[PDB]
């Protein structure tokens, strides 16, 4: 053990971080006046409906 | 392990960050008299009208 042949002295280190995410929304609100323009074999109404508003400048 | 033969020391980063959105609108508040100018096959009526009013310079 003598000229410090046995002394030693060893540091490691390992980090990891890793995340990650999403998110998505849509909101509507409003009224509409349709259409029917077919009936199927069961009863069920195709609908189609349009509504255009100009407002000064569109 | 001498002359720093094993030492060693690395960092890395990945970034991302994305986002996006959108948003519509439209009032209208107001009175109108329209004409029938139309009687269809099931007794509804289609109705135009117009308005015009002039005040000052427009």
């Amino acid at each position: 053990f003598g000229n410090s042949r046995a002394d030693m002295e060893a540091s490691g280190g390992n980090s990891f971080n890793g995340k990650g995410g999403a998110n998505a929304s849509n909101t509507f609100s409003g009224t509409l006046t349709v259409t029917v323009d077919q009936v199927l074999a069961n009863g069920n109404l195709h609908v189609v409906g349009e509504k255009q508003i100009a407002i000064n400048q569109g």
